[PDB]
């Protein structure tokens, strides 16, 4: 699997458990294909989210519902999702992990691309 | 003015300066409306990005051409653009600052609201 | 001033205020000299920390008492403090400034550098 | 093992290899004990870095060595060191994390801390 999530939850410390999001590819009409959704497991992941046929070179977005994390956390949060926007070059089997630190009022994503 | 921003370079300690970016809100149906422009002066800061009579509440987005910026300084980004996406409560004059600290692979972005 | 901090709460959204300081100078033996202490305002600053005349050149350490804040807010920090060490080189009038954000189980540490 | 490190580097968009850290301590009248020291593996971890019988309750100090890091790398760097210091609660052979995301002159730190 080239593509991997890894949430966490700068609050609890803990990894941000059952946060939904989806993956859309860009289209060249600038519009954008869902591929793929999901919901994060207990340790902020999930497992063979896309596989590799359905990862061309492109670029890619990755929308994280963080609102209703902090929802059903009792928080009131700033931002009504996480954006994450980057263009692929999956040859050579690189992979990519969208790593992501949440607190109510603020995000860190980082990516972590092997070579 | 009820929208600022503040966007610091990791990497080298200053402000990020010059960073283009793009704000508009959230239609009824979905879409988006662009409704001003601005690029960060040596501050990393954006005076008078738009008046009160442009922001009711509802969603707005503020996209940050952050990879323009990178390829400037030199170091390969890996991000396309960096979006920040917020639902605005203005009533009683509230003004939000979007902080926004930048390096080629990684972003933290965060929110000062009066 | 050649020494500033800028503290913000990424839980609220807003500057960290009350936040307790103090500022140290590394000894050449690698012991640490207390030089000053504060405690941010609303605006999470704090405003003539030092002085030019008390910051030569060195390792300095700043302590920041995050863990006092997040049990004032009601919330179990992870941190015992919040330490930030940073070889100054202020020939030239150079300014520091030290930006934090905070959350409960993480901070964000940044220096903006005239 | 109860206490694990990951370390990113947000400039390559890699885990951060070869940074040296050293495991402290807390002693009673304020001074520290090091228990521990290695240099992160490729993956940017120390596997095994100190076992339970070296982990009863306390405060520890972990100081990362990212100025060394970041000379290596070819940047000029400007904190000296990353601290982060925590009271441990080891019964129950609950673990600790400690992400550590680094730019030359900025790091982000959070924890993971398991029940
Ligand atoms: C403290 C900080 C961080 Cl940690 C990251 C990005 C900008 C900032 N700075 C600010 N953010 C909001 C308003 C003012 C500032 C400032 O640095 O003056
Ligand atoms: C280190 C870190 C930070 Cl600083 C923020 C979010 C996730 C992580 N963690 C990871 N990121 C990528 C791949 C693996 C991990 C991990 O913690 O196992």
């Amino acid at each position: 699997c080239p593509l991997m999530v890894k949430i966490l939850d700068a609050v609890k410390g803990t990894p941000a458990g059952s946060v939904a999001l989806k993956v859309s590819q860009k289209t060249a009409d600038g519009g954008w294909t869902q591929i793929a959704t999901g919901v994060t497991d207990a340790t902020g992941e999930i497992h063979n989210l896309i596989t590799e046929q359905q990862f061309p070179a492109g670029v890619y977005r990755v929308e994280f519902d963080t609102k209703a994390y902090w929802t059903n956390q009792g928080s009131t949060p700033f931002h009504e999702v996480a954006e994450v926007v980057f263009d692929a070059h999956p040859e050579g089997h690189r992979h990519y992990t969208l790593a992501l630190l949440l607190s109510p009022f603020s995000y860190t994503t980082t990516a972590v691309v092997s070579s």
